[PDB]
């Protein structure tokens, strides 16, 4: 039972989900490939994405009446996907926004080209509000690029890192849109600097969960035991809310 | 990986373990037999159990350190066992006693021969604060024996029900000192009566952990659905604070 803790499962707030027939096909997705929990993070993103934090919550509890639908056992949490502009800090400490399940983490996302001291700064000045970012698709940032040392300094002020299930996923010979991020992600995978893999799921004709496949790929190049933590784990920490 | 909601694992607060090397052996155990999540529901009950909260949650918190050494996987999480008497309702409203994992769940608990009114009204008053009384080891009071149109009312208030896992147990032929409890247990189960198994755990010399052997006879008997739903699924949405 897996716990995805990136997704765009509510309806009508960002680029996810479009109507409610969308969410709850995604749901059933995600269920069919074993997983059990999903933490909703819709994009909040001053200049692009956003939607009224009531609206959101409005459409996310509906999303969670149609999850009943899909299966009894498939629970879902509140959270948000959070791209850092200065605004971002207090409507955090005050709580406008969520973090994932209510817990101390916060799901944290930047720009592919944001450089290192941007990141740095933004994710300091996250730490000093008691809060614990976890950084979304680490693939994505240049910055980090082929670059434990900066990794390891983020993860040792206390940050932790999220790697999306598909760029976990081989590279095609034709249509490949991926290479630089799936090249990244196998890179982190290797030094072992991933806390968890998520589906950053939005759809299912583009962006569906590749979560079932990204586990067995890492099962076999890393380890039973090394899925297990990044799918399961490490997850089932950040949603009871302690340390990894 | 089973949830167990019910356990006595915080030491020299009640007659639990007696000694951190005692706690210690405890954890070890129930994570042999399969458990990863385990809610601390020491007894808090005037006139017998009565060790000051700060003092609970000083020791709780040495627990939950000693939990890291069994395994890194292992979850502990706080709450607490009560036994209704007046002066517990302002308690737990106050929150000067705990939910389970501070979820609307708490652990409520009774005497062996406790008048149904008693129970009734008891959980009636605590629904009045907001709180979901899940009724800890049903198999114990005589008001429910053999009685399903009592434990449905029960149910239907919004409370939900409890077992110990190892009244799940089978019948001994020499020095069986729970025919009762095993009987009456029984016979919730097969009446489906039952949300929740958990272990009621306090040692491990007479009450030790019995869920891996409760859960493999759940499995035979009731199908393996229904030991997911009791062991996993239904405690999963217990500490996950979502209705049942
Ligand atoms: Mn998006
Ligand atoms: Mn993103
Ligand atoms: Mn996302
Ligand atoms: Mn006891
Ligand atoms: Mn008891
Ligand atoms: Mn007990
Ligand atoms: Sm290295
Ligand atoms: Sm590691
Ligand atoms: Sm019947
Ligand atoms: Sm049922």
């Amino acid at each position: 039972g897996m716990i995805d803790i990136h997704s765009h499962i509510v309806f009508d707030v960002d680029d996810g989900p479009k109507s409610r027939e969308e969410s709850k096909a995604l749901l059933a997705e995600s269920y069919r490939q074993g997983v059990r929990t999903i933490v909703s993070t819709s994009h909040r993103r001053k200049g692009m994405f956003e939607t009224p934090e009531e609206k959101i919550a409005e459409n996310f509890l509906q999303v969670r009446e149609i999850a009943k639908e899909v299966a009894s056992d498939l629970v879902i949490a509140y959270g948000a996907e959070i791209y850092y502009t200065p605004d971002v800090l207090d409507k955090l400490e005050k709580k406008r926004i969520p973090t994932l399940n209510d817990s101390r983490y916060a799901l944290i996302e930047f720009s592919m080209n944001t450089p290192y001291r941007d990141i740095h700064s933004a994710l300091s000045k996250i730490l000093m509000l008691g809060i614990t970012p976890v950084i979304a698709h680490i693939e994505r940032y240049d910055a980090l690029e082929n670059n434990e040392k900066r990794v390891r300094e983020l993860i040792d002020m206390g940050c932790y890192t999220q790697v999306n299930s598909s760029h976990v996923l081989k590279p095609k010979l034709f249509g490949e849109r991926y290479k630089f991020m799936k090249k990244r992600a196998q890179y982190f995978l290797e030094q072992d600097l991933v806390h968890v893999i998520a589906s950053d799921m939005h759809n299912l004709d583009g962006r569906p969960p590749h979560m079932a496949e990204a586990y067995d790929l890492v099962t076999q190049k890393y380890g039973e035991a090394k899925a297990q933590e990044l799918f399961i784990d490490n997850p089932r920490k950040i949603v009871m809310d302690q340390l990894i």
